[PDB]
């Protein structure tokens, strides 16, 4: 089944960007939660289906989607977040940087206009850098509580919205958050990812 | 496996309220879609569960939602449609018309409200007479797309609000639609619904 | 021009059960930032109308339903929370109190019953005990957001869980949070709401 | 006051790709009841603000929404299109035609994946190709029920895939639909958004 997978840094390696308190309670609790539900989800659409009932396995779609999409989205999350003095933070370069700049027209710019995207969520949800996944154009995209970035798009770097990845830090200063964070990206894990396939 | 059901009665049998093509296609066409949308989606699941692939599985929760959502509802539907020459108009009676009285003062009252929340429906929907599973008190719930009516509630009696219910023969005029529909209803499916619910 | 309302008593004064940092958070930060937008809203609402630019007047839809949403819902809740040593905590008496026991069979049912539907809510959202305004019939309803509780059912009491509403003092510990407002909650308030709806 | 915009043809004159009674209805019936429902709207939010009820108010953001975005996305809709014989049909040339060539690879390839992310609309909604206000960066974006391109995109082409766009002439034979249309689609008009 799924687990939760191990961080590469100990919960305070990002400080002071982001609490250890966060990276404890976000990693330890709220993704193995959502490891925990995915599995539950997955078994009893699977106990449904063998009983011949569509009803109760349709019934599960939207925990599957909760649950399943938390995981990814984490999963992804601490994989493009590292150490400033390591290699998070900076920006990217080569072909990606290239990319950037020609969607975007410079990184500086990008940046704003992802630190607006984050801004503008109502609620719960994500903003992501994205590429199409047959042309390789890039986009700033936006989900709604755990719902992923799936099918044509592929997602390169995401940032959490939800309150619970900056409250205990920076309260309802969401926008400092968003600016801090650029720090510890890790720009090395978007570039494997855009560059591939 | 996941089939679409056989209708009680031949597609033109509920003549001259909704005509022989639109429950032809309705049935042929738009129901067994998503019969077949919803097996791909379960095969689909499946396959990737064997293959530790989550990502690949969350991303199906959409159409499995969807599908099975269309396939329950269409399902349903078509057990609370009736000819009007035998089981389908009239008014509900029993236990059913004395609850119906209760929540709603009478059933044109409530025939009224029903008709009014399929009308204020934006997009493509669905709206249903629901029994609380709990206290057994009645309402109206509308539903978006093919989201079904789950959990605390449960289906008794659904009106098709999408446009390939009735546009064939009705175009625009949704209201002339959702007025004649009353009259193919059956009341002794719903009657049995409640006694279960 | 809609104005943060003040509340009846001093931020610390739902202790222990909600703390005073995020009272004082929730109400001057939180709420007070809903009407600026609200009132931003409808200031470039106008603007574009006397403009004839209907693109632009449309394109504010979704922040006047945000920001006049979370404007209604905290306004609300801010009203049916008051001090335990005071009108809050209990539960309700005369016809409240016997409503509930007809559509929830008791109050403690009914305290499981909105536990269950906040725990139950996927992001940012929140959970209402609400009435028909024809029938008189209670319900449990739940809102993503800010979407405000309108039309043919009229809000009695909210509870908001949103994150930033317990993290500070609960962090994920949601349930904890939704078991401890019982203690402050004004049910005179709701009381006058019943009535009057 | 907003108002039904004329269309720049008569009604039967996207035959045989949309008909005449569609077309009619479209305009006539569908769009009006958008513009009617706006002005409503318009008018019960001032209604309200100069009474002070402010719930009231909020409560009728939900309509604004729906009309306000199916006044514009119709209002564009028959822009975008435009008789085949005359300036409606064929392949967008000029910068635009470049653009969309760098940001999908060919027109064939874009065409492909638009009708396909129409085909994949769950329910009622269009699909657009927006460019991006800022960089002129191309997008195939969706939009559930009358939801509207604005804000960081700008639209420059959209399908209405709700079903009352074509039921009655391709039934639920939707992909006959996407594929036609490309034969009335105004690309002169795309080309002028696209040049802001
Ligand atoms: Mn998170
Ligand atoms: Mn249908
Ligand atoms: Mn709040
Ligand atoms: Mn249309
Ligand atoms: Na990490
Ligand atoms: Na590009
Ligand atoms: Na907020
Ligand atoms: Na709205
Ligand atoms: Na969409
Ligand atoms: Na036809």
């Amino acid at each position: 089944k799924a687990t939760l997978p191990d961080l590469k840094y100990d919960y305070g390696a990002l400080e002071p960007y982001i609490s250890a308190r966060i990276m404890e309670l976000h990693h330890s609790k709220h993704h193995q939660t959502y490891v925990n539900g995915l599995n539950s989800a997955l078994e009893a659409t699977a106990e449904a289906e063998a009983k011949g009932d569509f009803t109760k396995a349709a019934s599960l779609a939207p925990l599957l989607n909760f649950h399943g999409g938390g995981h990814l989205n984490h999963t992804l999350f601490w994989e493009n977040l590292a150490p400033a003095s390591r290699e998070g933070g900076g920006e990217p370069d080569g072909a990606l940087k290239k990319a950037i700049e020609a969607d975007f027209g410079s990184f500086e710019t990008f940046r704003k206009q992802m630190n607006a995207a984050l801004t503008g969520i109502q609620g719960s949800g994500w903003a992501w850098l994205a590429k199409d996944k047959d042309s390789g154009n890039l986009a700033i995209v936006t989900r709604a509580n755990q719902d992923p970035v799936t099918g044509q798009l592929v997602p390169l770097m995401g940032i959490d919205a939800w309150e619970h990845a900056y409250y205990l830090q920076y309260e309802n200063r969401k926008a400092e958050y968003f600016e801090a964070i650029w720090n510890v990206i890790n720009w090395k894990t978007v570039a494997q990812r855009f560059e591939k396939a």
